[PDB]
């Protein structure tokens, strides 16, 4: 009951739907989940429960938020959705991001997240620097998902299965290749890797790697390798979480 939904008109919900609908065609026909799954990602994951700045609120727009170097890339997921959202003037940005993230996990094989309509579109950015750093431990895990995002360790390791789409990019990370030999399907697989070890043709984080020998991740990483309707329950909970921090608090 942490949250109290936000009342919208019968016209802003049929514009999610038409909305989701055109997203659920592009994402496909385009071949971009993975990216559009970051791009609803980093968008969410600047919100610090202790300032309450950040989070999902639009502010990917911004072009100052474009240009943080987490977000290199994401400036082409902008501008590939913007001809969709000329469609729905009435829908703001922050809604129009975070349907874009459930739609490409819906579109790539995954859970159906719920969504919640009415994210304001808020006017400053978060400072740059909130997101995960992919060279960093558990410790570091636990600051930016915990301590900043309110999420549970639970969350932190379901939320990285979702290295289960796309790949590293040299000019955008400066890492390169992809954690899964099917990029464009969102299944367990990230987890399985992980349990093997490195090998040839894929990449693993030292965040991803990080969850392997902490006592609290592991479990949870043998869980999701070995039942992928588990990791499928957890995943659609903490995405949701992820998708309204900050957003509908009772
Ligand atoms: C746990 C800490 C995390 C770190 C350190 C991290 C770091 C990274 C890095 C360095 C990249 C490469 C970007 C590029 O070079 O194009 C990446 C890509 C990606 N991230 Fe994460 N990430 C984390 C968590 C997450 C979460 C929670 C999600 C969503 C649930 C996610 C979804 C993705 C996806 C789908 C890609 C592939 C993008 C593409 O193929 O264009 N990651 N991540
Ligand atoms: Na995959």
């Amino acid at each position: 009951m942490a949250k109290s939904y936000p009342t919208v008109s019968a016209e802003y919900s049929e514009a999610v739907e038409k909305a989701r609908q055109k997203l659920r065609a592009l994402i496909a026909e385009k071949s971009c989940a993975p990216l559009m799954l970051r791009l609803a990602w980093h968008s969410a994951g600047t919100f610090d429960v202790s300032s309450r700045t950040g989070g999902p609120f639009g502010t990917m727009k911004n072009p100052a938020e474009l240009a943080h170097g987490a977000n290199a890339g994401l400036d082409i997921a902008v501008r590939l959705l913007e001809p969709i959202k000329e469609e729905f003037p009435i829908l703001s940005y922050a809604d129009f991001y975070q349907l874009a993230g459930v739609v490409a996990v819906e579109v790539t094989g995954g859970p159906q997240i719920p969504f919640h309509p009415g994210r304001e579109d808020k006017p400053q950015p978060p400072p740059e620097g909130r997101l995960p750093d992919a060279t960093k431990g558990s410790d570091h895990l636990r600051q930016v998902f915990g301590k900043q995002m309110g999420l549970s360790d639970q969350d932190i390791v379901a939320l990285s299965g979702g290295h289960t789409l796309g790949r590293c990019h040299k000019e955008r990370s400066g890492f390169e290749g992809a954690w899964t030999s099917n990029p464009l399907v969102f299944d367990n697989s990230y987890f399985k890797e992980l349990l093997s070890g490195d090998k040839e043709g894929l990449l693993q984080l030292p965040s991803d790697k990080a969850l392997l020998s902490d006592p609290a991740f592991r479990p949870l990483v043998d869980k999701y390798a070995a039942d992928e309707k588990a990791f499928f329950e957890d995943y659609k909970e903490a995405h949701l979480k992820l998708s309204e921090l900050g957003f509908a608090d009772a």
